[PDB]
C-alpha cells in the first residue's frame, strides 16, 4: 500500500492505475480485465463490447533537461534527503488525471516538469525543503497520490525557477491512534488504502472513501477538500480533519489543543483546507476515526424515471436518514451496468430486447429506457443497519420504488474502483472523455441535469462531432441543502480536426451550462487551473482578494508556485 | 418581538434582560421572579431562599464629540440615529461583571458616540462607505449579549465611534420549502426568528441561552453553539450562506451549492470574526419542519466520573438526544432547591431532551437508559428533566439578585478532548478555591460545572464561579485574578480558550499560542486586507 519511489516499477507510467491491470480482448474475443486487484479483474464482460460499439460506432479491432543550482544540490545531499533528476521520476510526477495531460504523456510532450523530485520522509525534512527553497528561489509544487483532476499539478510554462516535485508519498506512518478521543494523528502522505489497511488492524477506520482512495493521500483531501462515498456517516474531510501541521514559507502553522469544537477567531483550518498547494505543505493531521462497522448491507431500487429518483433521494434527505452511501443513476447508466453482466446473448437479439425481456417480469409497468436505479449501501451494527434499510426501502416505496436487488447494489459499488481503467480502453478505439461534477440546491438538480446533456449534444453537434456524446449523470451525495450531480461526457472523436480541442470547448461549455442553472463550479474536484476564470465570480472580488492577502502573507515570494486558484 | 430603538422601554438598562423580569420576595417571603414572560414567572421558589443562606452565608457621562459634515450627509440618507446619552451608554457593553458595575455603579472610560439603525443592507453600505470617507469607527451590535468585552469602546480609540445597531434589520426575506432555508436579515433576534418560521410549520432549532436578544449576525461572529446542536448543528453547520459588507466592499458566493470546492472557504474567514472586518447584513439558515413531540429525562449516577464515562459511550455510539448535559453534585443540589444507595455529597446528574417524532423519541429514549444503566445510572424523572430546561432562561436573572447580596460571579467554559474532562473539572474546581482562600473571601466560593455538549472528539464544560464578597477590599480585582487564574488552569489542563463565548478582548492574550503566530498573521493579512484604515476598530481577537 506505499507508493514506492520509481512509481512506474507498480504503476501505468501513461495513465490511470497498477500496471497488473487493463482491458483486453480475451482468447473468446471479450472484454476482461488482466491482474488479481479487483473483484472484476479476471472476468469475462462478454456484452461489454456490443455497448461500446452500439454506443460509439465503432468496430473494436482496429487501434490507435535538469537545470538545478549545485550550492542547493551540494546542500541536499548534507540532508539525507532522497532525491532524482531522472527524467521518469519527473515526467511522471508532472501530472494528474485530466484528459490533455494523458494525451501529452502519451503521442507528446509537457512544456514544462518538475527540474528535481524530493522525497521527504517527516514534517522536519519538509521544514529543511522549504528553508532550502527560500535561501535558492526555488518553486515547489506538493504532490501525494497525483490524482489531481483540476491541472492541480501541472508546472505552469514560463516559471524560470527550479521547480522541487515534493513527494509526499514516504511520509506516511500513522504516528499515534488515540483510542479514548478516537483520533488519529498521520503523516499526509499516507494513501487512503494503507491509512484504511492499518487502522483496521486496530479495529477502526476513518471511513473516508474518494474513488482514487489507492492513491490519494491525507494531505490532498485537505488540499482539494476531497469528499467520500461515505460521507453520510463519516464527514466529508472538513468534517473528519481535526487538527493539522503546515510547513509554509512564514513558519508553522499549528493549533494548540485539541479541543473538539472552539470560538477562538476565524477557524484557520479552512484557511488551509481547499489551498490546493498554494500555501505550504500539509505534514500531519489529526483524523476522527471510527470501529470498524460490524455489518454491510447492499441494496437497489428502482424509479419510473429519474425524477422520481431524485424526488425520493430528496426525502430521504428530507427526514435526515440516508445510508452510508446512495447514488441515483440516470437509465443510460442503468444499461451500461447491465451491459457489464455474465449472461451470453445471442447474436440474432439486439442489446435492448434481451433488456426488456430481462426486466419484464421483475420490473412491470416500468419503462426500460426511462428507469433509474439507486445503489445503496449501509453499515453499523447488523440490527440498526437492518431497521435503517426498511425504513429507507419503505420511504422510496412512495415514489415507485421497486427493491431491484443487492446484486445491483453490491456490482454498482466494485465497479466504482474499474471505471478509471476505462480510459485508456477508449482510448485505443478513439474513443476520449471525461468526468465532472457540480453541487447544486434541490429545486434546480432535474433541470440542470436535464440542461447540461443537452448542452453537450447541441455543442458536439455544431462541432461536428459524427455522434451524439454519451452524456450521462448520476447523483452521489445528498445534503440537507441539495446534492452532488456527477456527468460523465465521452465521444467518438473520428472525423474531427482537432479532437482535444473539440473536448476542452465542449467541457467549458458545459460548466457554463451548469453555472446557469444554480449549479456550483464545483463539490469536490477543486478549481486547480481548469477553473480559474470563473473564481472570481464564484467568490466575489473581495473574497478572491481575502484568498489573495493569505497567500502573500504565508508565501510572500510566491515559492508554492503551481498557480492554482489565483 | 423587534426590539424597539429606546430598548430601555423594554430592557432593563442596568442589567441583564426585560423590564418586567426580576427576582423578588413574594408575600411568603420566597422567592420568585415578576411577570409573566417565562414559565417560572409568577411560580414560588420556596427553597431557594434556603439555598442562597446555606450556599453565601448572607442572610437576606461624556460628551458625543461627532463631525458636522458627516452629520450633514447623515440627514440626507434618512437613517434613523440618535447622539443621546441613554441610547450610547446602552450599547456600550455585553454582560461581562465588570460591565455590569460600570453600568450601575459609575462610567465607561469610553462610549459610543453615535447610535445608527440601519433597517437593510443598503443602509449599512452608507453607513460604512461614510464612515470611509470621515474616518470614523464602527463597532456593530445586535443583543449586546457579547460575554467577552466584543463590544467595550477602546479607551484610546479617538475618532467617532458609531454604534452600528442591526437590530431594525430584521425580517425573513425568503423562506424557500424546496431546499428548507431561510433567508434572513442580521439583526433578527432568535426568538423572533423562530416565532416566524414556527407559524409556517419550521424551526432552525438553533437555541443559545441568549435566544431572545442574540441575532443571526452575533451569532455568526463570535461562532455560537445552541442547546439543541446535536440536532440541528452549530452555527457553522445551519449557515449556508452569508452577504458581508466590508470597507473594500461586499462579501458574498454567487450560489448556494450546498457544499463546495473552490478553494478555502470564505464564509469562515467571516465566521468567529466577532465585528472587525465588516457587517453581516444577510443570512442563509438551514430549516427543518418542527419537531412534532418532546419529552425530557433525567439519570442519576453514582459519581460525576461514571457520569461522563456514560457521555462518552453515548457520544461513542453517535446516539446523543436533542440535549443531555451532566450536573456536578453542587448543581444537583441547586435544581433540587429550585422546585416549585447512592452518596449525598457525590451523586450527579444528567438531564436530558428528546426531540423528533413521538414513537423514534421512545426508541431513542430506552436505548440511552439502557447504556446509562452500564454505568450505574438510574433514571429519576421527567420532571426533573424539565425543570432544569425550564430553568435555562431564567439563570441570567441571578446576577441582578446576586448584586443585591454582595455575591458576584460568572459562568465560563471550555472544550477539552473526552479524557481530559474529569481531572480539568476537579483541577479547575479546586483552582478557584485556592485562588479565593489566597485572596482573603471569607466563605468557599461557589464552583460547580457541568458537560453541555458532547462531540465526537471530546465535549463542552460549563462552569459556575460565584463568591460573598463582604469584607474584600477590591472584589472586582480578585474575580478578574480569579477568572484569569481559572482560564489559565483550564488551558493547562487539555482546554480550548473558549467552546462558544469566544475571545473578544478578554482572551486576547491566549490566541497566539492557542492558533500559532503564522496563523495570527493569517488573520491580519485579512484584517489588513479587507480593513485597511481599521474602520471595524473593535480591537477584537488581534
Ligand atoms: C479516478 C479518480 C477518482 C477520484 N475520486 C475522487 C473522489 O471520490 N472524491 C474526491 O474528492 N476526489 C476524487 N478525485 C480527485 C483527487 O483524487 C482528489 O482531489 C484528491 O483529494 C487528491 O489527492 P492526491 O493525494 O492525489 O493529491 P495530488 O493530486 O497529489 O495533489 C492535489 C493538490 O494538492 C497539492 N498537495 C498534495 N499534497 C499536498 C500536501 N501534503 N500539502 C500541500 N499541498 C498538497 C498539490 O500540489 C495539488 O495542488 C479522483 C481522481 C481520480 C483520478
Ligand atoms: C445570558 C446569556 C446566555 C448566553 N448563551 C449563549 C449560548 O447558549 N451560546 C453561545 O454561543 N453564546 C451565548 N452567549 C454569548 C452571546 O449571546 C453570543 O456570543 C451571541 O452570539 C452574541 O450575539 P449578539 O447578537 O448578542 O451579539 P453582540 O453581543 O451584539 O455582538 C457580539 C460581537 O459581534 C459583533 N457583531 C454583532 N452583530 C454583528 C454583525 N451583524 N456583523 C458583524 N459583527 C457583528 C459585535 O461587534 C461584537 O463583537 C450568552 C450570553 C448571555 C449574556
Ligand atoms: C471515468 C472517466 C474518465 C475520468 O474522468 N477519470 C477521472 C475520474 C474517475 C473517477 C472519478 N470519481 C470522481 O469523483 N472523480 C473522478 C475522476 C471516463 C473514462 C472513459 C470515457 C469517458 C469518461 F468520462
Ligand atoms: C449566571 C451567571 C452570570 C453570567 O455568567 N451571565 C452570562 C451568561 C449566562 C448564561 C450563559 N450560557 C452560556 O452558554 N453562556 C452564558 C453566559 C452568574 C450569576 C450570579 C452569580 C454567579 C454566576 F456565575
Amino acid at each position: 500500500g506505499i507508493i514506492p519511489k520509481k512509481r512506474q516499477e507498480l504503476m501505468k507510467w501513461n495513465g490511470w492505475g497498477y500496471n497488473d491491470s487493463k482491458f483486453f480482448l480475451n482468447k473468446k474475443g471479450q472484454l476482461e480485465l488482466t491482474g488479481k486487484r479487483y473483484p472484476l479483474s479476471g472476468v469475462a464482460l462478454p456484452t461489454f463490447k456490443d455497448w461500446i460499439q452500439n454506443t460509439f460506432g465503432i468496430n473494436l479491432d482496429h487501434k490507435t533537461p535538469s537545470i538545478v543550482n549545485e550550492d542547493f544540490l551540494h546542500e541536499l545531499k548534507k540532508t539525507n534527503i532522497s532525491y532524482s533528476q531522472e527524467a521518469d521520476d519527473r515526467v511522471f510526477r508532472a501530472h494528474g488525471h485530466c484528459l490533455h495531460e494523458i494525451f501529452l504523456l502519451r503521442e507528446g510532450m509537457f512544456e514544462r516538469i518538475p527540474d528535481i523530485v524530493l522525497w521527504p520522509t517527516c514534517h522536519d525534512d519538509v521544514v529543511k525543503i522549504v528553508n532550502l527553497a527560500c535561501k535558492y528561489n526555488l518553486c515547489i509544487i506538493p504532490i501525494g497520490g497525483g490524482t489531481s483532476v483540476s491541472y492541480g499539478l501541472m508546472c505552469p510554462a514560463d516559471e524560470t525557477r527550479t521547480i522541487i516535485s515534493l513527494d509526499t508519498s514516504q511520509m506516511n506512518r500513522i504516528l499515534w491512534v488515540d483510542e479514548n478521543n478516537l483520533t488519529a494523528h498521520v503523516e499526509a502522505g499516507i494513501t487512503g488504502q494503507e491509512l484504511e489497511r492499518q487502522l483496521k488492524e486496530s479495529g477502526y477506520c476513518t471511513g473516508h472513501e474518494p474513488d482514487s482512495l489507492e492513491f490519494s493521500t491525507v494531505g490532498g483531501w485537505i488540499s482539494t477538500r476531497a469528499s467520500g462515498m461515505k460521507k453520510n456517516i463519516y464527514g466529508n474531510i472538513e468534517d473528519l480533519v481535526v487538527h493539522m501541521k503546515v510547513v509554509t514559507p512564514r513558519g508553522v502553522i499549528e493549533k494548540s489543543c485539541q479541543g473538539p469544537r472552539m470560538s477562538t477567531g476565524p477557524d484557520i483550518h479552512h484557511f488551509i483546507m481547499g489551498s490546493e498547494g498554494t500555501l505550504g505543505v500539509i505534514t500531519e493531521a489529526t483524523i476522527k476515526i471510527r470501529p470498524t462497522p460490524e455489518y454491510q448491507k447492499y441494496g437497489s431500487v428502482a424509479f419510473p424515471n429519474f425524477e422520481q429518483g431524485v424526488a425520493c433521494l430528496r426525502e430521504i434527505a428530507k427526514q435526515r436518514c440516508a445510508p452510508a452511501s446512495i447514488r441515483l443513476m440516470d437509465n443510460q447508466q442503468f444499461q451500461f451496468g447491465h451491459a457489464l453482466k455474465p449472461q451470453v446473448s445471442s447474436i440474432f437479439t439486439s442489446f435492448l430486447d434481451g433488456l426488456k425481456k430481462f426486466y419484464i417480469t421483475k420490473f412491470k409497468g416500468f419503462d426500460p429506457n426511462q428507469l433509474s436505479v439507486a445503489t445503496l449501501l449501509f453499515e453499523g451494527d447488523r440490527e440498526k443497519v437492518l431497521q435503517h434499510e426498511k425504513q429507507v426501502y419503505d420511504i422510496a416505496a412512495k415514489f415507485g420504488g421497486l427493491a431491484a436487488g443487492e446484486d445491483n447494489g453490491q456490482r454498482g459499488y466494485l465497479l466504482t474502483y474499474v471505471i478509471a481503467y476505462m480510459r485508456d480502453l477508449g482510448l485505443e478505439y478513439y474513443i476520449i472523455g471525461e468526468s465532472f461534477e457540480t453541487s447544486a440546491p434541490w429545486d434546480r438538480v432535474v433541470d440542470l441535469c436535464r440542461n447540461v446533456k443537452e448542452r453537450i449534444r447541441r455543442e458536439c453537434k455544431e462541432k461536428g462531432v459524427q455522434f451524439p456524446p454519451l452524456s450521462t449523470c448520476r447523483v452521489t451525495q445528498t445534503y440537507d441543502a441539495g446534492a452532488c450531480i456527477y456527468f460523465y461526457f465521452a465521444f467518438n472523436y473520428r472525423g474531427i480536426s482537432d479532437p482535444l480541442a473539440v473536448f476542452e470547448q465542449t467541457e467549458a461549455a458545459a460548466r457554463e451550462e451548469i453555472l446557469a442553472n444554480g449549479g456550483s463550479l464545483s463539490h469536490h474536484h477543486g478549481v486547480g487551473k481548469l477553473r480559474k476564470q470563473w473564481l472570481k465570480e464564484s467568490i466575489s472580488d473581495v473574497g478572491f482578494g481575502m484568498l489573495k492577502s493569505v497567500k502573500d502573507y504565508v508565501d510572500p515570494t510566491n515559492i508554492f508556485g503551481n498557480r492554482n486558484l489565483l
